[PDB]
């Protein structure tokens, strides 16, 4: 039989990282017919947030490509990405991850056992809820599912709002029954899991990134004949650039998408709007720069200009 290489993820098929896990499958099967085969699992079919990561160290699934906000139990170092208005546009995050600091990154967790093959884009996040986001007071109180992040956490604490630490699969209940007020995705993850049907308001806030890193086992790497392992990584090479493509694409169409529907209002910010929500977002900042380095936030910092 061929080698079967297995790639889990949370999200649908027809987006960004649904995608590149479909060209990769593509890619593999084609340069090494009968050798290897690649079973792609969308929508946390196999595994999903919570053990996919535990799934790859056991070498239960091969490749995975969380976001970058699901790595802390592995490394503090990743947090940098999730800080609130860092990045102004994704090719600011980008720029950063392609520096120095941003390469030096996919090797973080090398000593636990992953080890980081690349980045690949999603978008930047909105707010949605039931209630348009003009100002940071507009928050207080609400109760927001945030992906499993202390930085995301500490982003709503910090306008007196409720974060909630809760797996991908869940959301979409979670909004519908008013479990939580709202949450925080880009427009792909918003169209395609149909957040906007349950959420009367979407503000277009782009108050942080929602991008990924390709990981996999030390272990699964090794095993692997060094010249297989080539074409291998040549053609998830391939599969990311294709996906950072599409991310581009579908942060277009499916923003579009989501208006054509009138089910939910877009709420705009004025630049006095968002400099108030920048401007209650920098002690997040504060709080992390110890574990996440100085330096480090000065280089992505940088990256914008
Ligand atoms: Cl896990
Ligand atoms: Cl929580």
């Amino acid at each position: 039989a061929p080698v079967e290489i297995k790639f889990s993820h949370v999200v649908a098929e027809n987006t960004p990282k649904g995608q590149m896990a479909l060209k990769f499958k593509e890619l593999v099967e084609q340069r090494l017919p009968g050798e290897y085969t690649v079973s792609v699992f969308p929508n946390s079919q196999l595994f999903g947030d919570n053990n996919e990561l535990a799934a790859l160290l056991l070498n239960d699934v091969q490749f995975v490509a969380p976001s970058l906000s699901k790595f802390e139990r592995y490394t503090k170092r990743l947090q940098v990405f999730d800080l609130p208005f860092l990045f102004n546009d994704m090719d600011a995050v980008n720029r950063f991850q392609q520096g120095e600091a941003g390469q030096a990154l996919l090797n973080s967790m090398s000593r636990k056992g992953i080890v980081g093959l690349g980045y690949l884009h999603n978008g930047m996040k909105q707010f949605t809820a039931n209630t348009p986001l003009k100002q940071p007071s507009d928050a207080k109180g609400l109760k927001f599912r945030v992906m499993a992040s202390d930085v995301l956490a500490a982003q709503f604490d910090a306008v007196g709002a409720i974060p909630v630490k809760k797996p991908f699969s869940e959301v979409f209940t979670l909004l519908q029954t008013r479990a939580i007020d709202g949450q925080e995705n880009t427009w792909s993850n918003t169209y395609s899991q149909k957040f906007y049907e349950v959420q009367s308001h979407i503000t277009e806030s782009n108050h942080g990134v929602l991008d990924y890193m390709v990981v996999t086992s030390d272990a699964f790497w090794k095993s692997l004949p060094a010249d297989k392992r080539k074409v291998i990584k040549e053609a998830l090479d391939e599969s990311i650039a294709l996906g950072n493509k599409i991310a581009a694409e579908k942060d277009n169409e499916d923003k579009q998408l989501i208006l054509d529907s009138k089910l939910s209002q877009l709420v705009t910010l004025s630049p006095a709007e968002r400099q108030q929500w920048v401007d209650v977002m920098k002690p997040v900042w504060s709080k992390f720069e110890d574990q996440v380095g100085k330096d480090v936030i000065e280089a992505a910092v940088a990256a914008n200009k």
